[PDB]
RNA sequence: GGAUUGAAACGCCAUGCUCAGGCUGGCGAGUGGGCGCCACUCUCCAA
């Protein structure tokens, strides 16, 4: 009908919780913003909007620490 | 061609495991035992 399927991965992310911005901790879950954020870096132009309905999550919750100037 | 709580962000500068110490002193392969018993070169061939 209308509307998009694409697929992404890698190897390290990082969504940083508001509220602990300075120690930054991320969340479980790409939250929609950065999807917004990821989808304007293929195409977009001022006279349209774009509009997230879903996310499939198919891997299982991992963590690791990294320390830096 | 506005805005992925985002856009920028070195763990970095440098320092001897060093100085020295005996595997030593010393102890019998040593005591002793028959190669023995005995047996035909012997029968015949002109110079």
């Amino acid at each position: 009908t209308y509307g998009i399927r694409l697929r992404v991965w890698g190897d390290y992310a990082c969504f940083t919780r508001p509220e602990m911005k300075v120690e930054r901790v991320s969340y479980d879950v790409m939250p929609p913003s950065a999807a917004r954020g990821i989808l304007e870096a293929i195409h977009w132009k001022p006279a349209i909007r774009w509009i997230v309905d879903r996310i499939h999550v198919l891997r299982p919750i991992v963590f690791d620490n990294v320390r830096r100037n």
